C-alpha cells in the first residue's frame, strides 16, 4: 500500500460543502463517496444531489440523521440525480425522482475497527464513516492532528478521503460536511492506527464504502 494517499490531489473530489443544521450528513458522505468512485472508474466528475437522498431515501429520519449504507442501496436500486438538477435546500423536502444521471451495483461494510483493512480500501476510493462529533473540541477543530476529545457515541457521518504522516504521526483525511470554516478548510486529519478502540473518534466502527 501507499505510504500516503490523497483523493483531492487526484482532481476526484469536489469542494468542501456545508449540511448547515440539518442532520443530512448521511446524504453528503453518501454523495462524496459515490461522486469520488465515479470520478476513479470513469475518468468522469459529475456533483450529485444530496437532496435525492435526503427526499427519498424511506430508511432514514431526513433531517435527523439517516443511513449512508441505506443510502448506497437506495442508488444502487434506483440511481441519483445530479446536484444541479436538484439542489440542497437546507430542509428535507418532497421527493422528486427526476432524471438519474448514475447508478453503482452495491456497497460493503468494512469490519467494526479494522483500521488495516479501512486503509487497504481507502487506497483505493473514499469511504463513508462515523465518528463522534459531539464535544467542544471536535467542533472547535482548526488544525494538526486531531488531539483532543471526541463525542460519546457515534453520531455523525463523514468520509475519509486520504491518509498520511506527519511527524511520524499517522492520520486519516477526513471530509466533513460543515464547510470550509470549521477544521483545515472543510477536513480534519484524526490519528490512525490510534490507540482508541473503533479509531480515534470511533472512525473505523461502521465503515462503508459503494462498489461500481
Amino acid at each position: 500500500l501507499p505510504n500516503s494517499v490523497d483523493w483531492r490531489e487526484k482532481d476526484v473530489v469536489f469542494p468542501i460543502r456545508n449540511q448547515g443544521q440539518c442532520g443530512s450528513c448521511w446524504t453528503f458522505s453518501a454523495v462524496a463517496s459515490i461522486e469520488t468512485l465515479i470520478g476513479i472508474k470513469e475518468d468522469r466528475m459529475i456533483a450529485l444531489s444530496e437532496q435525492e437522498l435526503l427526499d427519498c431515501e424511506r430508511t432514514s429520519y431526513g433531517c435527523k440523521g439517516g443511513y449512508y449504507t441505506d443510502a448506497f442501496a437506495y442508488v444502487a436500486k434506483k440511481g441519483l440525480t445530479s446536484r444541479e438538477k436538484y439542489p440542497y435546500i437546507f430542509q428535507q423536502g418532497q421527493c422528486y425522482q427526476k432524471e438519474k444521471v448514475v447508478k453503482i451495483s452495491g456497497y460493503r461494510r468494512i469490519p467494526k475497527n479494522d483500521e488495516k483493512k479501512l486503509q487497504s480500501v481507502v487506497a483505493q476510493q473514499v469511504v463513508s464513516v462515523g465518528v463522534k462529533s459531539k464535544s467542544r473540541d471536535f467542533q472547535h477543530y482548526r488544525s494538526g492532528v486531531f488531539s483532543g476529545a471526541c463525542g460519546p457515541r457515534v453520531d455523525h457521518a463523514v468520509n475519509i478521503v486520504g491518509y498520511g504522516s506527519e511527524g511520524g504521526v499517522n492520520y486519516w483525511i477526513v471530509r466533513n460536511s460543515w464547510g470550509t470554516n470549521w477544521g483545515e478548510n472543510g477536513y480534519m486529519r484524526i490519528p490512525r492506527n490510534s490507540n482508541q478502540s473503533g479509531g480515534y473518534c470511533g472512525i473505523a466502527v461502521q465503515a462503508a464504502y459503494p462498489v461500481y
